[PDB]
């Protein structure tokens, strides 16, 4: 019979910091993590900036010998996972190791490593491909390497649902616990797509902002002068735990995960429908799953990518789901500051949604200077808004018309 | 309680055939699909052979223009999915489309596309990268494109658990239906890693058989002369359906999906533990999920990759789980004929497990000329074995120590 699921630990690498508290301080202060990319020569690229993780030290987590074998997206996923497990206070024992699993996903996975090995292959021959190429690059190896390091023998898997990955990963890990396949899951996502193929490939789709001369203002969700998403790196991980398991060990509980929705648009490979029909269907599923009145929703962490079609589709979906209550809730895009962490977006944004509940504050949508036609909700323009938040919703929408919604509420 | 899940449609591309009946005819005849890889200079490579899909015509499924946008692994996944939906007879309507979802996965995803776009990037720079590079290469686009083409609005996602992908996709899709989130799911996996990067990547780890002189004899699970797995391409898709839904429309039911097990080894990144402790937990989890005693199992489709460590771990696991029944069941590796389809292995082997139930026959382990030390189970050496099969297991054990088991039962 369906059990309740709470959040007992969180971990993060973002363009705003090397952990949760440092990231959250940047969020509440309206700070941009977006800057010209230093790690490669992008003079031939139409976009030369993004949200980099600054000063990441993998040797806070892993031996340099093991780190060298792993794509950055695996290193970021392990860092957030280790932080979340530590933050939980959970002790892994022979008694509980079979009941603790992991679902850390990625949208694109080890593109940097795949590019570097493709260069070796093409310039020098197959004998120069790394022996660690496959286990060092494939998406499931966050879950794999975390289980090996911590001794987690529960369900072990990874989702890849493009920009919806971190939201789906957390929702499905919550379903694992809810229906008794696990008592604890580490769940979230990680992404490092800032290589030639990543910036070049999104560039070739003309999906990215090209505001190279003012990167901190590039990400401007619902602003009339927005011109596409800002590519960002990092990771979010949460420890999800069955309520009575958490209560039994005296865990600190940040919030309860009460609702999860999925829906497919069945509309277009990359474009969202302008009326937000799939996102509305996904939110309604999530609110019904949480047994809520839609009027209980106080805060929405929007997908809010800063694309022309995506941002307006979300306003349409929120108006359609919430009717007059759409004018009472606060909705913000933290991508205004972090940029778009792709498969990690829904993981970091789930964490920001939990902290909005802990601290009773709506994070701002920075850069919202001139809201576009129809973008007339409370979008928390410019500055953080202290307010009552009992229920918070986090939305993600990705390529393939794939939608995810998570519903969190305060736990007393 | 929980709804029952049945299989009403199946679809496949494999090295044996461009559909299920052709593939299955090859399986029961002990035919190898392994041959030197064509239209590709493998001179500098230690492995020059594998399981290719032969004579695949994508214009049976897609326009030339839509096919040009999509990696081969996506093409293969869509072909299996379209076959499976056709085979099921299901009519998608406005009344059921929100209850029909997709979970089609891949282990490695778009290596061929990444490789071809690397060529362009290194030679000519980023402005030659295809606009469809990202959506045409990411793993969730089989689910994406299938949902868009057929108007499916149910749960839309993609698993990526390396060589466990197909088994986990089908199992979690079955959970979706059992727990009322969907009435129908298309589930399985696809793979096309026969590029420089895949042959090169696995070859650099010396994981592949190098028996270039006799490719049809390379894949020889539990044989003392085995020297690693054989890389293979293709796809499997199953239509999963709630039982009352299938009966109401007069669906042809192949078999019932009664159990799903997951575990993590938490042991090593690429190698299983010698005693198969993880594979044992996973099978026991699957049988407990099915409410079945190990004694009720009649047929196991092994993971059976032809690796020294992998094959012996599976013998140890089966002896551990099944005790005095270990010899009574039949266990075969269809990878002896198909090679190792990686993320699609669990999908095509779920189909062969269902057809073993339909036709009351254990497929052979071909090339099992000299069983290794302790390989003394009924491994169905050389030739198919007609026998009673009421309960059939399909196991996958992949990188990161990720395990999956599906339990299928005869339906009457
Ligand atoms: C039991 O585990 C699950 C995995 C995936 C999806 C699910 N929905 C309801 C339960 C469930």
């Amino acid at each position: 019979s369906r059990r309740r699921v709470v959040i007992t630990g969180m971990g993060m690498l973002s363009p705003l910091g090397l952990d949760v508290p440092s990231s959250w301080e940047g969020i509440l202060a309206g700070r941009s993590g977006i800057a010209p990319i230093e790690h490669m020569d992008l003079s031939a690229y139409s976009t030369r900036f993004g949200g980099s993780v600054k000063g990441f030290n993998v040797e806070e987590y892993l031996s340099a010998k093991e780190a060298r074998k792993l794509d950055l997206f695996i290193q970021y996923g392990l860092a957030a996972s280790f932080q979340a497990v530590r933050d939980s206070g959970l002790e892994v024992t022979d008694a509980n190791r079979e009941r603790i699993g992991v679902s850390m996903g990625s949208g694109i996975g080890g593109l940097t490593n795949i590019e570097n090995n493709c260069r070796s292959l093409f310039e020098q021959g197959p004998r120069r491909i790394s022996p660690f190429f496959v286990p060092g690059s494939i998406i499931n190896m966050v879950s794999g390497f975390l289980s090996i390091h911590l001794g987690l023998q529960g369900p072990n898997y990874a989702l890849t649902t493009a920009q919806t990955t971190g939201t789906h990963s957390i929702g499905m890990a919550a379903r694992n616990i809810a229906y008794g396949e696990a008592d604890v899951m580490v769940a979230g996502g990680s992404e490092m797509a800032a290589c030639g193929l990543g910036l070049g490939g999104f560039g070739a789709a003309r999906a990215l902002s090209t505001r190279n001369d003012e990167p901190t203002r590039a990400s401007r969700p619902w602003d009339r002068d927005r011109d596409g998403f800002v590519l960002s790196d990092g990771s979010g991980a949460l420890v999800l735990e069955e309520l009575e398991h958490a209560r039994a060990r005296g865990a600190r509980i940040y919030a309860e995960l009460v609702g999860f929705g999925m829906s497919g648009d069945a509309f277009h490979m990359t474009a969202p429908p302008e009326d937000g029909a799939g996102a509305a269907r996904c939110m309604k599923n999530a609110l019904r799953d949480a047994g809520l009145d839609p009027r209980q929703v106080d805060y929405i962490n929007a997908h809010g990518t800063s694309t022309p079609a995506g941002d307006i589709a979300e306003i349409a979906a929120v108006k359609s789901v919430f009717g007059e209550h759409a004018h009472a809730l606060s909705m913000s895009s933290t991508k205004s500051m972090t940029g778009h962490l792709l498969g990690a977006a829904g993981a970091v944004e789930a964490i920001f949604s939990v902290l909005a509940l802990r601290d009773q504050v709506a994070p701002p949508t920075i850069n919202l200077d001139n809201p576009d036609e129809g973008c007339d909700l409370d979008l928390v323009a410019h500055e953080a808004k202290p307010r009552k938040i009992d229920v918070a919703l986090s939305n993600s929408f990705g390529f393939g018309g794939t939608n995810g919604t998570l519903v969190f509420r305060r736990f007393a």
